């Protein structure tokens, strides 16, 4: 019952290929608080990794989740349907972008979820390619290893993964990628490995997670959905991370001006229960023949339920507008930590998918990866939780409860000027 | 609140791609009892395919799963870690045959488990191919599914699943397929396409499940082992449907006389409640690189302590004794009903992890699919909740609950006794 | 000069990959008779594999080689058409089998040949994969590699060929694979691995030669026949070992009561020059846009004429009747050997396409690779270049031009009937 | 016996997918002069496609070819070897640039090098993958394929070519592509698709052929080599159509100042007959096992000689120097009709591998594609033979005989003077 003797067990049961970014065996916790084994607490700005949009245990969610469980657990949907996983299907078709019918599949992971867009996608246009973006980011199966645009350390030393996937440039102006170069980056593709009739869809995060909270504006994504139509590709819109209002809307898609044909929602979604799903136009949902779909837990009971909360309370507590007043207030601290520290080379996000990224004295071609590891250290010795991410390990991003109290943001915005002020010295 | 409105629901908000078994709405259940949204009982024999070998809701493990409930439900452990996930670590690494230390990755779904144990055997072995068995399922993500042997209903539409999985024929003398024949088209596969050192494993299911409930010999498991022990090749037994107890020793491994070098687990590991996982030789496990495993729900919190409790149920309950007993009196009175029906040409099984494959005029070569299905319809008329399997759609198995009562084992043979003779005239 | 100085020149300058059947240099030949740098004669029963069926340098080839030497030896026909090229496609179309219109693509290479005949397969049937045979051999490229049915030590040490292709059974009654178990490997391939929507061929020797000159009958080729025309696949026919007259019909397939889709022939076609090419069904090979089949040797003007002139020889000389009368001479004379060597445990052949496989004691389960390899060189001392096959290496081939006269015929016989006699002394 | 009706005759036999440049058909040639089968006289530029640097039937290769005709045309190397094959291959080690060790294998076409440099590679890195450039060509088997930088035609219809072939950049200032962009196009993949340990080679070609006759600096393949070098990948230069002297040097890479691990030769290296070969450093190329390497066909007996021959006749008339003096004459000429015509925005060309590339209104932005075809029709109604190529076929490329008379160089820039003048009138 002590972090260091829990390490060591761990050491002995679990392989070290599971990171573990702190070294805390969390044994409580309340929206945005955690408490590990020995007491201490801490200020989650992490949400278990874009997971926690209504906080660690919200109350409506539990009470419902509490309900259900006098109920039953689980049947596996397609042998015997039950009604939460029906209407989390009818609200999700009408929640998502696309001004047209569609359809939702319920599954269990983020990772699943684009297994099945893309099978789905596959299945509508009769083509096998798929193309992702440098950088990107979709999970740990396999194929979604593929699609990531990262090898190390996710597919390190495995040998290669699924080949078929095809890399275009994420637009990205801080590090020299205009608009123009990514959509040249796709024709390139079909011009020189893959031609528009072999492509059966374009994966894309609209804001990258993992990738270091890059966002798509609305120009590119609109010439991407452009694109898409002219070959009859399918544009898939990865939004396990951007999705459950994380962005001031509830999918950073409605943002862009533009639907995709199909959608893939997780973490956040259900609070802290696992579930994840797709909803697309419907012709393109219906492409797959009976029994090519499905999965043992797929929308589980009690997480159906806790996602179903979890949309009332967004409506409720009005999250979406909290949402974006936590970004601004989050950036306007940053901003002013900025101003007395160089390296923080940039400061951005939609809602509060929130970021800064480091370079060496500012220099944008110089990722401070070590600063960044650095911070993230001093946080937790001043009992604050925090995530970096990105190709360069640079980017030190937010992802703290959107139910937050207003002293937590200043004590995490405190706590984090104290941690460049004392590495500076 | 009626079946056929929810149906109806059902077609205009969820893909066609996503089968219905049964056309009814669970409401509620308890044990081996399921109720619709109508208030019609039904005695459950696919427990949510095979999910629910401690029932529904069984009060020790829902008792554990609200304790848990009010301490926290999420944290991904590779950012915080939580006790109740290293706790089932240890004890599967114990439980899981092996004289050797093993470790064990958590992770959500089956699919999920077989993933990642296949990238651990690559970075184990620093090859890439992997050899599967005829009629074999593993789950439906894009790798998954080529290790699946079957392409329809799972792919039909999709294009070609990922290369490199050498395909291999399960033993089954019912069907002509002799253990020489099997273990020669592994030797077939390493002389014609794929060398031992290009292979890093070979994913075997003890029971096949979804391909019949053909069962592996000790002998051939042994001739396996020794093929494996070779050349360095890594033996991934898929225990997701045949373990948890449902074969009478908690992985049918045991009764193998052998030990694998990986084993994946689900679906009754966990009572109903969304966990998986893949336990195996530490060195091999350790291959991956730290930030080579992890996803987002792996291990959630209320389904670890939900399987520690299932664990102890069984030790508490003697399930492995029940489900021994279970199966002996299902094959006993099964093999009752087929002296009226020649139609029924095998009564098989470990354990509880019982079937009968049904043949037209008892002719081995002529599955009937037709009646298999018929019988399964007629069973829901009389309120038995049934399955079929089998590559030809002629096999009934039976996954009731391992905690049914006896007088409920009576009233689901009656029910099947009397499908059978109003099959007839 | 010196036989083995030019050995260690070349152990030199060459690569060990490229192995040596026989340590000797080839100076000059005629029809049946090499003479190395030493002087020495030998009787020529390789043919340089299958490609002398009318003897080295065939007078009436020369001449027409010299004559087109006059004129060019190469414009790359896509740049510059020449006749020779058109007009042996017009041959071709006409004297491959099929009952309808067919179009030839001249390559260089019996690889490329089965490269475009697999391509114009895809482009026609828009599908990917393919299906090969066990033991077969297809050409060393990447992808024939993965065609081919035989790893070592082709692909070894290489790592994984490209996938998409799957292996089904050569019918082989000899060695206990049956017609009905090589179809059954197919429906295999289709339940468990690739839908028949998803082959776009299926590629067959309809003679094996690396494999060990195992042929097909007629009754399988005409069902392997009813089951591509059933699902819209093609039927490739690599005749390049067995076309060219070797079987005693111009190509195998006549033998077989069936026409393939597609042919690829080679080695024989042009008498000792290189050229290959691809005819099959018209609609079939046009299905492939302008500019999507090529090469810069394709067609070489000198072996087109060379080819022409092949084609002339066989019908003024009577070459098919000759390779039948030839067939039956030595399987008479391998029969009489046989009456007295039990290792000899088959004699077969189509046409002149001869063979004798030999096996311990006559046990058709223990293949004397150690034998078959002492009579190759026994027979090289005796002044006879012999080539053995087989996956196993125990099978002796007879690819002896067809213009051999009766006493060379009687010699060759003779040495090997003392190679076997002086193997037991 | 006319051009019509010999096409007429072309449509009926041979496949559309095999275009036809120029709808003639030659009868005869020599050195640089062509005549039809109407005797219509011509003035070859294509030589071939860089197949005739020495010219049609150079009379010293010719003669060389004739003298082995007596002896022998083939028996296959790997089986009874033959001294032509021998000593091309010690040439060749010391030919091709590189000071150290080196080993050749001989084989036919250029695509079947490609093919086996890179099995080589495999095997000594024990890696699966390559990385190819954009715009580049490397031939039409499946693999080569995938490494060529083009879909449409050379692979169009066919679906998706073998996988493991990722795309970098080729440097290429003219349209914007920096050397650094290049470099970091390979860091790109490794960040995002495969590791360095997964990369056997990066495949170049020292001057792009197909893809615009663009030239790579020495400090970009300077830095080629030490980002190979630090990864243990290896370096493959193709120079099947930069080689044989066409540069000025006989291999490209000899300007470099840097020497591959392996080079491929083919083309005129045999002045008009079918040969190409791999050279590469010994260990390297010693990494396959025995018997892995092999063809048929390969080293053909007359091809050998008459690539002897070759060499010969470069370094007795000085075919390299002239190579650089007829570079020049063709640039001046060039850049002469380029001030009267603003279309032609660009003249370069290393040695006598010169071309220009067309753009409407000098706009660098608007390849003028249409015009470059206008110029190919109007040299063939002058009498003379051009070829067009890059990316956007706006690319005019000479590739005339080396051997050619100074009175026809201006014959040729005249002819193609006038057809610039007539296209805008
Ligand atoms: C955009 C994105 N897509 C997919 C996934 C995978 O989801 P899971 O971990 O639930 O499998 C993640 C996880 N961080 C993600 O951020
Ligand atoms: C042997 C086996 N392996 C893997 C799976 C896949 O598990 P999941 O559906 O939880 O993804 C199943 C599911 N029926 C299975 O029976
Ligand atoms: C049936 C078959 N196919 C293809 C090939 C390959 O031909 P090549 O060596 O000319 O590339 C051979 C050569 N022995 C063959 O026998
Ligand atoms: C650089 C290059 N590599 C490979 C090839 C393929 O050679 P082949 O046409 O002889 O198969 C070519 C032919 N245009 C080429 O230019």
């Amino acid at each position: 019952n002590s972090n260091k003797e829990l390490m060591q067990r761990r050491s002995q049961a679990i392989p070290r290929g599971v990171g573990q970014i702190h070294p805390i065996f969390a044994d409580r916790a309340e929206n945005c608080r955690v408490w590990d084994v020995e007491g201490r607490e801490y200020l989650d700005f992490a949400g278990g990794i874009a997971v926690l949009n209504t906080g660690h245990l919200h109350p409506k969610v539990v009470a419902a989740v509490e309900a259900q469980l006098k109920k039953l657990s689980h049947t596996c949907f397609q042998v015997l349907a039950y009604e939460p996983y029906l209407e989390l299907c009818e609200i999700m078709n009408q929640k998502v972008p696309g001004d047209f019918a569609k359809k939702t599949l319920l599954v269990t992971t983020g990772s699943e979820a684009v297994e099945n867009a893309v099978k789905i996608a596959r299945a509508a246009t009769k083509r096998s390619g798929t193309i992702a973006f440098s950088g990107a980011y979709h999970g740990r199966t396999h194929y979604t290893l593929a699609l990531t645009g990262k090898v190390n350390p996710y597919s390190a030393g495995m040998g290669l993964m699924p080949g078929h996937v095809y890399r275009a440039l994420y637009p990205c102006p801080l590090h020299g990628i205009s608009e123009d170069d990514a959509i040249a980056s796709i024709h390139r593709i079909f011009k020189n490995d893959a031609a528009p009739e072999d492509i059966a869809a374009i994966v894309i995060e609209p804001v990258q997670g993992e990738g270091g909270f890059y966002a798509s504006s609305p120009a590119f994504m609109q010439r991407l959905r452009a694109l898409c139509d002219e070959h009859g590709i399918m544009l898939i819109a990865d939004e396990a991370q951007s999705g459950a209002g994380r962005t001031g809307t509830l999918f950073a898609m409605e943002q862009m001006g533009v639907a995709p044909d199909l959608t893939t929602f997780a973490k956040s979604i259900a609070g802290g229960f696992p579930l994840a799903g797709v909803t697309g136009r419907a012709e393109v949902m219906d492409a797959v023949a009976p029994g090519g779909l499905g999965g043992t837990y797929a929308g589980n009971p009690i997480a159906c339920v806790a996602a179903l909360e979890v949309l009332k309370v967004f409506e409720q507590e009005n999250l979406l507008q909290k949402a974006n007043d936590l970004g601004q207030k989050l950036k306007d601290g940053l901003l002013a930590i900025a101003e007395k520290h160089p390296e923080i080379g940039d400061v951005r996000g939609l809602g509060a998918m929130i970021a800064i990224e480091l370079f060496e004295d500012g220099d944008h071609n110089k990722p401070d990866a070590k600063l960044t590891a650095e911070i993230v250290a001093r946080a937790r010795d001043k009992g604050l939780i925090l995530l970096s991410c990105g190709p360069y390990y640079n980017v030190l991003r937010i992802l703290v409860p959107l139910t937050i109290e207003d002293a937590q943001i200043r004590q995490g915005l405190e706590i984090i000027s104290q941690c460049f002020d004392e590495a500076k010295q």
